[PDB]
């Protein structure tokens, strides 16, 4: 009996920052401990579909004082209710429960065949995606509560298991997890995984190389010290490694190019039409060219971009197998979609900078474009080269299949950008024109 | 009728965190507005004298929505009650009452002959003393709502009013106050003052000049660019200005040196004895030398050190007339005690650094001591020179009176340091040996 309303809309994992949330009270409460309670809250909004968020709620006192605002929830007849992801004693016990590995009533915990890192110091971690909030024990293990529960299974655990038991190097090794069978279906609630302390994002690392050419430019893409090409090639065989390993356990099948399905995507994209309608016949000509042709479908990442890729010493890591309709997310697909995602991300890394270099106006942005096109096409080459070096198959060798998915990822990029951010529209439109 | 007991021990201005309280109920309530209410709450413990805290309570909605945490007091059927300090429209009013300058029932709000700064964007300052909370309207003025009410007269206000009405350029012009005569004695509940934007502490400014000589040293105290001597001289005539101006309105009296009183101080100091007992006969010889001699007593600061002094563009400012037994604090004293405080503070500024330069070991700290003694004695000279340049009287001219109070301030410094911090003890002991 605690009015979440007020703080369940301050958090930065809450989706409906625009949605107008009418009352949003509990839909489940398992008493994990005398102090804790795994509360799964249901959020009813006028003019929307209900969303379900989870929160491990603690009472008593919720320090530190360095965390009152973010964590304090409300009065609780008559102790103070906050959330336990900010109580180091209460996080220790959640992690112990995952090692037992116990089952408190409905919420069932489960650990792999490893050795977890308890009696180690935990703080929260601050890059809080709308998916999640997460504490890190020591520098050894990182626990992650999935904030918005959608019915299991959950690929990010499903894949990191099959991929780590197979012993793929490119994966943050999974340790434990926990879920619950609310109503009909299961619900993956969180996972804990080996901690890649000393990491850096791919986008952040490409952004610094794209920064290099451009600043003090007019000196060639290959000649500059910042050259990402070598690192891009390594990232290629990294993504190819996980793909080939995933295909071994997941298996492969043959299916024809989703002509009518991907036509429906390009058709709906024309709803928020620009000059995209002018390209549409030329695009449709590229689509119906590959009609009645068979591809190979594996289990894949589903949402690859430089952001979902981390660099540690001694290796590239693939994370966030989100992937993005949970049924549709698990469905297999051509790996040409994943290499399309990375190649798509390279152009965005190079030209956000050029927009930030149109920032940054006025006279000769024409030089920067020349360097960006150089950089964009060179690391895409270096990436494909490295991918092809790992598995016998070369993605560019079967170019027509790839060029289709690149065009599709641009149509989804246009619509996803155009609605949210008008300034982006030149990036999808120009790149559509480039291909 | 809101139940405070549960959150008036949660605020961290609450004194009795280690007292153990019983019924902590309200003992006054003047309704300032429709939404507001000045409420002096009385805390009745068992085994410990009662205290009294205040809190202006607002009822309705309480945003900012990010601050319902440190605010939400209780649910008084049926509107929520919370403290108004986290409300900008409610402090705008608490200020517009001090400007009125109104008087609601018991609580009288007074203002000086100035113009306060309402309709100016306010936030609360997180540097919140166990005495206070405070909001800061723009870069213009700073309100300060005393959280615990001890019975007047709060001499920091009494000595600020007198000085600013006198038109002293060396203070933080007092803009308004407010108070109430509860039971018998009066209670000063708050004050608002001219906000010194673009300021810097004296200690922080001396620390940077003491940093200069020492780093890249062996180059003389006068030759280095960092030389504080010029600024010290200005600070001299600044302190002398307020003293002479204070004596005009406060008046002067003649009294003999507190031989038996200051003997009791040196006697109690010997309780936590070191080598201080060896100096004690030589110190007592300096004390009983000035016995049966008359001095001049004015109203004074009482607690001068470089920390209680601020520098703005176009002038030095004296703040925190704390001063430090409220009866004893208001009692007049020789201004030689205040110049003793500043000269005492110069040595601490120079040798904290030398301890931080013993930090910072090992071979030739003997060089740093040579520079420190140079710096300590030169800015003490420059300060006394500037003081003497303002008022006809020179403090060093009547040296014996000053040398006594310097020795006393060292005995209080030794005992105050020794109990709290053992590492300090060489500073008082060595300086006692120096004088």
């Amino acid at each position: 009996s605690v009015e979440f309303e007020d703080w369940l809309t301050q958090q930065r994992w809450y989706a409906g920052r625009n949605r107008e949330l009418v009352s949003a009270t509990t839909a489940m409460a398992v008493r994990l401990r005398d102090g804790l309670e795994l509360v799964l809250l249901q959020a009813n909004y006028a003019d929307g579909p209900d969303e379900r968020y989870q929160v491990i709620v603690a009472t008593g006192s919720g320090p530190i004082d360095e965390y009152s605002v973010v964590a304090t929830i409300g009065i609780a007849d008559g102790q103070t209710a906050y959330d336990a992801l900010y109580d180091p004693d209460a996080t220790r016990y959640l992690l112990s429960l995952i090692d037992e590995s116990a089952t408190v009533q409905n919420v069932r915990f489960v650990r792999e065949p490893d050795v977890e890192l308890p009696l180690d110091a935990p703080p929260r971690v601050f890059g809080a995606e709308q998916s999640n909030t997460s504490v890190v024990f020591g520098e050894d293990a990182i626990f992650k509560l999935f904030r918005r529960i959608t019915p299991g299974v959950h690929p990010d655990i499903e894949l990191n298991r099959v991929l780590a038991r197979a012993g793929n190097p490119h994966v943050a090794r999974l340790l434990g997890s926990f879920e619950t069978e609310w109503e009909g279906e299961p619900y993956a609630l969180g996972m804990v995984t080996e901690f890649a302390a000393n990491s850096a994002e791919g986008w952040d690392m490409a952004t610094t190389s794209t920064r290099d050419l451009f600043a003090e430019g007019d000196l060639y893409a290959e000649e500059v010290g910042g050259d990402f090409a070598g690192e891009a090639y390594r990232l290629g065989e990294a993504v190819a490694s996980v793909h080939a390993c995933l295909a071994h356990e997941l298996g492969t099948e043959e299916v024809p190019f989703p002509a009518d399905v991907m036509a429906q995507r390009l058709a709906a994209a024309v709803d928020a039409v620009p000059e995209l309608r002018e390209h549409v016949p030329q695009i449709e000509e590229r689509y119906h060219k590959l009609a009645d042709t068979t591809m190979t479908v594996q289990r894949v990442h589903g949402d690859l971009h430089l952001g979902q890729v981390l660099r540690t010493p001694k290796g590239w890591l693939l994370i966030d197998f989100e992937g993005e309709p949970l049924d549709e997310r698990r469905r297999p697909d051509t790996p040409v979609r994943d290499v399309a995602g990375i190649l798509r991300s390279f152009e965005y890394a190079a030209h956000q900078r050029l927009v930030d270099q149109a920032g940054d106006d006025d006279d000769r942005a024409r030089q920067l474009a020349a360097r960006a096109r150089e950089w964009v096409t060179r690391n895409c080459a270096s990436f494909c080269d490295g991918y092809a070096a790992e598995a016998g198959t070369d993605p560019r060798d079967s170019a027509d299949l790839l060029a289709a998915y690149e065009l599709d990822k641009a149509v989804y990029e246009a619509a996803y950008e155009a609605r949210h951010r008008p300034s982006w529209l030149p990036i999808p439109l120009g790149s559509i024109a480039r291909l």
